[PDB]
C-alpha cells in the first residue's frame, strides 16, 4: 500500500514497439531501489505501468485492483504508434485522467501535425521531445510528474 507520509504517483506509460518499456527503464534508472523519485528534494513513490499491447486484455488494463492511475504518458514516433495511442485511449474510455502526448526520436511534418490534432482531440498536452535513443530528458520527466501531483489534488484522484 501507499505510505501515507509519502505522496504516490501512479503513472501509466503507453507506447508500442518497446516505447513504454524504454521510458519505464529510463525512469527506473532515476529511482531509488524502493522506487522513490526525488523532486525538489522531496521523495515521491512512483508506480509505473508500461503498456504496449491491446488494452482490451485484462493484463493490459489501465486500472487494476492495486493500481489506480493518476496520469498517462503517451509515446509515439510513427503513424502506427500514434494510432496505437488513439485506439488505446478511446477504447479504455480514465477520461479526466491527465494525459501527456510525447513525440520521441525514432514524415516529421505529418507526425507533428497529426500529433497536435490528436492532442487537441484528446484534450491533452503535446510535447515534442524528438528534437530534444528514444529517451526523454529527466527534467521533462520531472515537469510532467510535478504537473500530475497538482492534477491529482484538483481532480481528487
Ligand atoms: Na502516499
Ligand atoms: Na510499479
Ligand atoms: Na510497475
Amino acid at each position: 500500500g501507499s505510505d501515507p507520509n509519502v505522496d504516490r504517483i501512479n503513472l501509466v506509460i503507453l507506447g508500442r514497439d518497446g516505447l513504454a518499456r524504454e521510458l519505464a527503464n529510463e525512469i527506473r534508472a532515476l529511482c531509488t531501489n524502493d522506487d522513490k523519485y526525488v523532486i525538489d528534494g522531496k521523495m515521491y513513490e512512483l508506480s509505473l505501468r508500461p503498456i504496449e499491447g491491446n488494452v482490451r486484455l485484462p493484463v493490459n488494463s489501465f486500472q487494476t485492483s492495486t493500481f489506480q492511475p493518476h496520469g498517462c504518458l503517451c509515446l509515439y514516433n510513427s503513424k502506427e504508434s500514434l494510432s496505437y495511442v488513439v485506439e488505446s485511449i478511446e477504447k479504455s474510455r480514465l477520461i479526466n485522467l491527465p494525459l501527456t502526448l510525447i513525440l520521441v526520436n525514432r514524415t516529421a511534418h505529418s507526425l507533428i501535425q497529426h500529433g497536435q490534432q490528436v492532442a487537441s482531440k484528446l484534450q491533452c498536452v503535446f510535447l515534442d521531445a524528438a528534437s530534444t535513443g528514444r529517451n526523454i530528458n529527466e527534467k521533462q520527466i520531472s515537469l510532467i510528474l510535478r504537473g500530475l501531483l497538482e492534477s491529482k489534488r484538483n481532480l481528487n484522484l
